[PDB]
Parts: C-alpha cells; structure tokens; sequence
C-alpha cells in the first residue's frame, strides 16, 4: 500500500495479450529493424498528428538532435528555448554546437513566455524550440508570426504533450518539425526507449531517415555523416497498439486533473490551472514548502517526483550558464512537485491524494 | 532462395525462452535500466574477462561514447583501419576528431601494425583497432606503440564477439571496447543494441553517466550526455543467447573450414585465419566480383558485399576522397561475403561450395 507515482504495470497490463501476439508476429517475420511494424506505426502516428511524415527514431533526445542536425546550422548559431524545460531539450541544442538562448516561462503556464522572445532575436538566431511542458500546448500564434517575421524554424519538443490541440491542429503540426519521446512514462509510452520526428516537409523527412540510418539513403552509400537512431519493430508494434487508445487515455487524465483542480484547496498550494489545452502528462503543484510537502506525502504513503528541482542553467554540465539570472525559472524549480496521475489511476487513490493534501497544515 | 543470414532460423532456437522472459519483464513493470540489463552486463563482462560492461543503444553509439568520454580536443587524431565499416569512422568524426586511415594487411583484412607508427604525430591520441570480419587483430605491436606514444587503444568489436588473442578476449585488449549487438552480429539482439567494456572503474562510471543524459544521480547532470541505453527486453534476449555464443562461433568455424577445404576455384581468393577468427563474415576476393554475385543470385544464393565503397570514397567524406589507399580500394572492388551462420544446414553449405567450384570464367 504505497501509492506509486506512475504504475506502468497497471497502465500496460490492459494490453498484455496484444503485446505478446505482436511479439510472436515479429518473431515469425524474422525482421526486427526498419520493417512493417515501424512503417505501420509511423503512418498511424503521422495521421494522429495530422502531418505528412513520421520517422521513428531511438528516443526523444535523439529526435531533437536529429532535427537540429538536419537543418545544418552554423557553429554558434542561436536557438531560442524555454529556460525551464527538461535538460534534454538543451542537450539537443548544445550537442549540435548551437548556443541556447534561454527565455523565462510565464508563471501561470510554465511554458515559454512568447512576449519575451523577440527582444532576444539576433542575426544569429536560426530557430525557436517550443516545449509543451507538462502536457500543455504553448500559445503558438505569436510564436509562429515571430518565426515568419525573422525567417526562423520552429522546432516543437512534444515529449510531454502527445495529442494536445492548439486551435485547429495537434501538437506535432504547429511548427516546421516536431520531436517526440515515447519513453515508457510518456502519455504514449513504449516498453523500451523510443521516439519520433513529425513533419510535413518531404525533403526534411527523407534527410531525417538517412541521418537516422548512419547517413545512408541507399545500401552501401552514405550521403551524410549520420547516426544510428531507429525505432525497433517491437516498440513500434507496442506503440501502435496503445495509440488506438491515446485520445481516450488523455481524456481520462483530464477527468482526474479536473478532480484535483476542483477538490484540492490549501493555502499552501498553487494548482496548475491551465490556460490552453492540457493532456496532463504531469500534474504540477507549487508550494513554498516543497520538501516538507514531499515528506508529508511520503509519510502518508504517496510517492512523488519533482519535475524539476535543478534547472538546466544551474547544472554542473553547464557551468558557463550558471551565472544567468532567471528568477522565475529558479523559483519554479524550488517550488514544484508532481502528483500521481494516469489514465488508469483508481478513484480511491486520487480521492486519497486530494483528501491528504486538504488536511495538510504546513 | 538460400538467405545470406536467416535470423528466424538463428532465433527460433530460443523462442520459448524469449517469450518467457518477455512475460517476466511485463510482470516487473520495468523496461529501462533494470535487473535484465544488470544481469546481461555482468555476464558479458565475465565472458570478455573484463570488470565492467555498460549496455548502450548500438555499436556506433558504443564507439561514439568511448571517444566522447576521453574529452579529446577538436582535430585530435585517431588512427584507424581504412577498410573497416564506415561506422567506425563516424564515431571519430562525430567527436570532431580526425580519422587517420591506415591500409590493412591483405593476409588479415585487419590494420597492418607496421604502417601505424609512421602516421603518429603530436595530435595522435588513440588507435582504434577493428577486428574485421571476425578475426582478432595482431595486437602485439599495437600495444607497444600505444605504450610508447601514450595513446588509448579503442577496440571496435562489432564483428568479433568472443575472438581470442593469447590469454585474452576481444574487449579486453585495450583501454575500452565497443560492441554492436545488431541482429546480424555474432551475438545478435531483436532490435538495436550495443555495449562498452573496460577495466577502468572511473571510466565505466563516466560512460554510464554519459549514456544517461550525463546524469550519475537523479535530477543532476555532471556531463552533457546522450540517451543510449540497452532495453531490458533486449538485454534479456542477449543473455539467453550469450550462453550459446562460443558454440555458435564454433558452428561458424566449422562452416568456414568446409569452405576452405572444398572451394577450389582459380578465380577466388579464400580468406585465411592467422589468428582466432569467429567468422562473422566469410569474405572471398575475385576480380569478377559483380559477376560472381549475379551468378550466385541466379543459383538462388543470396550474398552481401562487405563492402563495395570504402569510407574515404563516400559522398559524406568528400574531403577524404583524394586519399590514395590502393589496398583498401582494391579490396572494396573485389570482396563478396558467403552465407555463414551458426544454424546453416549442411546441404546449403555444400551447395554454396559446389556452385562456386562450377563457376567457370
Ligand atoms: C521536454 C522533454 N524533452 C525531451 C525529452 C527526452 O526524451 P527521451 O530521450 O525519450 O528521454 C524528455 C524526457 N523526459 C523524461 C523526464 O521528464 C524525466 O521523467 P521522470 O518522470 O523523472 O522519469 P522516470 O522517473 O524515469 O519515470 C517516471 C515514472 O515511471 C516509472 N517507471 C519508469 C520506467 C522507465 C519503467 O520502466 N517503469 C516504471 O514504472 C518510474 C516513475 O514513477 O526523466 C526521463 C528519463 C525522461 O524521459 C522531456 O521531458
Ligand atoms: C566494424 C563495425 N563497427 C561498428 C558498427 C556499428 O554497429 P551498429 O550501430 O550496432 O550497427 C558495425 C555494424 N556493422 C553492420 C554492417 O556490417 C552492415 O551489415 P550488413 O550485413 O550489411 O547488415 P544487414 O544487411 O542489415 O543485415 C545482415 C543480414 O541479416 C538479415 N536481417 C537483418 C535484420 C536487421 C533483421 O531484422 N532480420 C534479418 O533477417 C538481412 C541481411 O541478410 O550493416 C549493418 C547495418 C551494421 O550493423 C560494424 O561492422
Ligand atoms: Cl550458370
Ligand atoms: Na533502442
């Protein structure tokens, strides 16, 4: 009777018979890499997102690295990016020897404040990486206009936001290219590492396929210096099984999130009231007594994880960014904690979380 | 047709254990960095006779991460065979190091140790040896050069799982080793897979971190790392098959001996095994290579070339295209790989040799 932050066994148990059937199918095929399962999943995910092309790759960090690589930007080219995202977003930029330009989020969305972007555009700016953090779509309209004004690419980091909708389009189809994680804890999660890239652009999709296959378009030839970043047939099959339920799963997460938003009332806690569509990958509360809170919940047998306690600019791997004054970002990092949420989470369990938080006197 | 490498035949031996372990993983609810990875790494370490194994995502990553971990300066030089698979070279260029390409010995298909020293400079930091097609490289002189010049030895073991040199396995012949477990490798996964082996405690720890976003500890990033991990599922399939690896290699040894004792065609140069050879690939050499591939295909025998375009001649490496590497070039024009796999049937290998003997040009 410890309540786990995210019980993947529970989430995945509904599909066990299907997983096994597809695994046996793959065994029958004797094809485990770049086969029918990958094609099939790609086609179905591209349809889900409303895009022309989907390329399965190895994980969500590789998805962003590849996208950036394929644009073939110059050394020290600038990519604008929220300061409060998960570090992988920044790793993708610096791996490619681009310079990240870190922008404060809006305190009431946790996503990049669009009104703070233009002042930081320079003649070296080549792209804006938006991140739909925690499951909430970014307010894209201003960002798309800005990108057009200054001839910049929009790269969406969709790792946290599978299926969210801005006005008339899905996340994934709000920019020039989109990277997804299908890490097992994602809203659409694999049974292993996995990711993809989405795009409408024919040439970019062909370049990405090559770049993810050693740089080889054609057996024996390497047009580019590429890398090995592929989505295994088995993970593709698992993903495709689960994709048929993703809209349903997300709406169920919405139901749970709305219960929390409506039932948790504590002067010590700021709830993540959404300003745009939110698929609630993470249900993030904010409190001045965050470490006290995590211990309190642990004492009542409720497991929590912080997303996140150290922001990228303050990591030891980025000592050249440590000086940056980003107080909204820093404050968020000091105050946030994520509460358990999943599409299969039991009523007793979410009822318990709300009740226990309401009783909390700090 | 006869397939070049029939992975269904190779993997069928293990279906019931694969499905059992798959179900075990499902029951565990854990798919990344769990007990299956730990177990496989511990066993593969024991198998190579090394202290540490780090499961990573594929053989290129394995090499990229070893070089990344050394923290070489831009344009630092890495000595490497000119005739290896391009991924060996990609690992070096990805790290902004300069590949210094050395001709192989025609009698080994491996880097000629006698051609190394003359290419060492103040910028040389490493030698990447490749144990090509399954044969261990003649390390005696390479180790002496590495000691003399304070160079790292990086082994690319993607084609030579389990090969032996003196008292040691490939993987334990240098500072650090990368392996592929791509499904066609002598130990193959059902998906992309790799590992790194080393004896150095600090380096092993650094590699773990660098392959997990640069994080040693949850929430913290010491290094600007990558995501390159060996899935639980794959680790489990690997560990099931590892118990049969020496047996599988010996089955290859048998087929290669059949070929060697039975193919007698003046148009074909057969491979030799000067040192231990696990025969990942059984590479013949002819001036009429395209002709032979087509002839074999007419006779329902599938073959692949390893390889027909060398790294320096590739479009991606335009700045290398002018390099004069005639031994490597001639090998690329003339080599063809024959079907060999541990489960290959007697009638199939007999047919390959009979058909080669009948090739009359
Ligand atoms: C904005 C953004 N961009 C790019 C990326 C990069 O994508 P990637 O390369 O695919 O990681 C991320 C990754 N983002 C996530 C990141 O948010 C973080 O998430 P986390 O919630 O801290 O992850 P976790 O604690 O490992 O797992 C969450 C829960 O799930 C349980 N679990 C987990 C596993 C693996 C299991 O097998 N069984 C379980 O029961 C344990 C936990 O309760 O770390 C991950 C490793 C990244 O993939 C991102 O947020
Ligand atoms: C020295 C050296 N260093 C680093 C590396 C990099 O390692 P990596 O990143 O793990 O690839 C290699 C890779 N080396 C190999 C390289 O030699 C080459 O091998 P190849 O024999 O041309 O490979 P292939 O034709 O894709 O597969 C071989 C046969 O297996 C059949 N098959 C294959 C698959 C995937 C399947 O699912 N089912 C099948 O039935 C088809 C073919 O008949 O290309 C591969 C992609 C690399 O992993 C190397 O040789
Ligand atoms: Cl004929
Ligand atoms: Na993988």
């Amino acid at each position: 009777g410890h309540m786990f932050f995210l019980n993947l066994k529970q989430i995945n148990d509904r599909f066990n018979t299907e997983f096994i059937t597809k695994f046996k199918e793959i065994l029958e095929s004797g094809w485990y890499i770049l086969g029918k399962q990958c094609e099939k999943f790609e086609n179905n995910f591209a349809k889900y997102c409303g895009v022309k092309h989907c390329i399965g790759v190895a994980n969500g960090l590789d998805a962003l690295r590849l996208i950036i690589k394929a644009y073939d930007f110059k050394e020290n080219d600038e990519i604008i990016v929220p300061a409060n995202t998960y570090i992988a977003s920044i790793l993708a930029i610096t791996d490619n020897k681009c310079k990240p330009i870190l922008i404060e989020p809006d305190i009431n969305t946790y996503n990049i404040n669009p009104d703070l972007i233009e002042e930081k555009i320079t003649k070296k700016t080549k792209a804006i990486m938006v991140v739909h953090l925690y499951g909430q779509v970014c307010d894209m309209e201003k960002i798309q206009l800005l990108a057009n004004k200054y001839n910049l690419k929009i790269i969406e980091d969709c790792a946290q936001a599978h299926g969210a909708i801005y006005k008339d389009k899905r996340v994934g189809n709000l920019g020039d290219a989109a990277g997804f994680s299908f890490y097992p804890g994602a809203n659409l999660g694999a049974l292993g590492d996995a990711g993809c890239i989405c795009t409408n652009d024919d040439n970019f999709a062909s370049k990405i396929r090559a770049l993810a296959n050693y740089g080889s378009h054609k057996k024996y030839e390497n047009l580019y210096t590429g890398l090995n970043s592929r989505l295994d047939e088995i993970q593709a099959a698992f993903l495709d099984i689960k994709l048929k339920y993703l809209d349903e799963d997300n709406n169920k997460r919405k139901n749970i999130a709305n219960f929390y938003l409506q039932n948790i009332k504590n002067e010590n806690i700021i709830l993540p009231s959404n300003k745009f569509d939110h698929v609630w990958h993470l249900f993030v509360v904010k409190t001045k007594l965050r470490d006290e809170l995590q211990h309190y919940l642990n004492n009542h047998d409720i497991q929590t994880i912080i997303h996140y306690p150290i922001p990228p600019h303050k990591q030891k791997c980025y000592k050249d960014l440590n000086h940056l004054k980003l107080p909204i970002t820093e404050n968020i990092h000091q105050e946030v904690l994520s509460l358990p949420i999943s599409p299969t989470m039991k009523e007793n369990d979410f009822k318990k979380v709300a009740d226990i938080l309401n009783k909390w006197k700090v």
